[PDB]
């Protein structure tokens, strides 16, 4: 038992709901919260700029440490950092962003991240200003995490079509 609530089921493993990240995060204080990050770690826009707003910029402070130490990330990858006020650890996992031409390939690499954390609330990734099929996000999500999935959907139209339309 876990304390997410208001998810629809899809499958045994993942759940939906319409949901701002920022705010479910901050009353679920999840143990993680996925990011949708760029390989910068660039928190300008999007989940990740609204995610980074909520931490009052301490979560943009952390991660141009992450870089300045480790250089960018890879398309399909992830690093574990603070969750700061929204949950105990971030996750930040950079999907394919089909507005800069990646392959689209990637997004399972990307969601195969999840498989090392037991439960986590997330974006679907590639989503949004990233420029991908929310509805095709949603099926790589579904055949390729095995862990306990919340997704937060921010916008309650994508929701809703995205519920009606899942095999
Ligand atoms: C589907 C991915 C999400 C990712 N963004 C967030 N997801 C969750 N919580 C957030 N809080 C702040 N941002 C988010 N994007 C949207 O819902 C934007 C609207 C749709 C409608 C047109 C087609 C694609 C874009």
């Amino acid at each position: 038992v876990n304390s997410f609530s208001g998810y629809l089921k899809l499958t045994d493993n993942v759940y939906i709901k319409n949901a701002d990240i920022v705010e479910e995060a901050k009353k679920v204080k999840p143990t993680v919260v996925v990011n949708a990050a760029n390989v910068y770690l660039k928190h300008g826009g999007g989940v990740a700029g609204a995610l980074n707003k909520a931490t009052n910029n301490a979560m943009q402070v952390e991660s141009d440490d992450y870089i300045a130490t480790n250089g960018p990330l890879k398309v399909g990858g992830s690093c574990v950092l603070s969750g700061h006020n929204l949950a105990k650890h971030c996750l930040h996992v950079v999907g394919p962003n089909v507005n800069k031409g990646e392959d689209i390939q990637l997004l399972k690499s990307a969601y195969e991240n999840f498989n090392q954390h037991e439960v986590l609330l997330a974006p679907l990734l590639s989503a949004g200003i990233f420029g991908a099929d929310p509805i095709h996000s949603l099926r790589v999500c579904v055949d390729t995490v095995r862990t306990n999935v919340y997704l937060a959907v921010f916008d309650k139209n994508l929701y809703d079509k995205l519920v009606s339309s899942f095999l």
